[PDB]
């Protein structure tokens, strides 16, 4: 409401930036092969945590040219880069057919979707169904039209829209 | 378990289809008790700007979409506003079911207890600690102070219980 909006927040958080949104992945194969060959995205670094049995997989639309080859010139690449989507995997959970993660959109709920924005989200939409993604909502579906709901393998709602036919 | 060799994972990789070449990560979604608090937390204590905020009453629920954004590019009129609002990278969008911030038998899921999903957003800054020192004189609660555990990276909370990493790009290679 009204008074909660500062508008005119600390200068020490100027250069503040949103870097990364983390999802929990059950399987690494299947998710990488849906935000690179699906969603277009760009698999910037693995990171691997044997200690604490987790590997971590940062992901971006990045043009990988751009990506240093060096581990440690990519690590502070990949972590200045603006809206990533870090993919945290728990080893062994692939393997692991009791388990599975939560979207969020069903008890208990908080986290809902991320979102793309797409130059024509039918189009858009039309490969995915050609590529066999599973749909939430269709752009024509529900009366919201042009605007999608997809699902990654872990059931996360990928929200697709366009920022002009939203209106 | 072992975890991915990294031939295996690079090899579950395909290059982008030219189809997809203009896409964006727009927004990362989540769901609000008290928009008071949570408007607070984002523009004053972590320095976002709300870009828009929406209303239905149809439906009884607000949606806030935050930016890391010079509030001067705000456009005025609201369809020019709509548009530059959904095509800015790396947005938040709160979502505020009316009535929530007043039951106290409501509250939302951060992902990171059972059942498990959504772990975290994540700020860098320039010096964690610095940012860290404001929040601890702001009331900030945190999750994991900066000198404690992986010295030099954070988590805070935000009013949800949603938590928030804090992290330098050039310091974090040195766990
Ligand atoms: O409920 C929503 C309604 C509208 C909307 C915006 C402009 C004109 C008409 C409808 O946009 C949205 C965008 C989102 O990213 C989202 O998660 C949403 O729930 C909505
Ligand atoms: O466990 C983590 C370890 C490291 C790390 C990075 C460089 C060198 C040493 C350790 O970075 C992270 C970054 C994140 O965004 C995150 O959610 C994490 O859990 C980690
Ligand atoms: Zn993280
Ligand atoms: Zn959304």
């Amino acid at each position: 409401t009204a008074f909660s909006c500062c508008s005119d927040p600390d200068p020490s958080t100027k250069d503040f930036l949103l870097q990364q949104t983390m999802l929990r992945i059950k399987d690494p194969k299947k998710s990488l092969d849906f935000y690179t060959r699906v969603l277009g995205l760009t698999l910037l670094q693995k990171l691997d945590f044997p200690a604490m049995k987790f590997s971590l997989y940062f992901l971006a639309y990045e043009d990988k040219n751009d990506i240093p080859k060096d581990k440690s010139e990519k690590t502070a690449w990949t972590f200045s880069r603006k809206a990533t989507l870090e993919l945290t995997h728990n080893w062994g959970t692939e393997d692991d057919e009791t388990q599975s993660y939560h979207n969020g959109n069903s008890d208990p709920r908080g986290f809902g979707h991320i979102g793309i924005a797409v130059p024509d989200v039918y189009s858009a939409c039309k490969r995915f169904e050609e590529l066999g993604v599973k749909f939430v909502k269709k752009p024509d579906d529900g009366k919201m039209k042009g605007l999608a709901f997809i699902q990654d393998p872990d059931g996360y709602w990928i929200e697709i829209l366009n920022p002009n036919k939203i209106a």
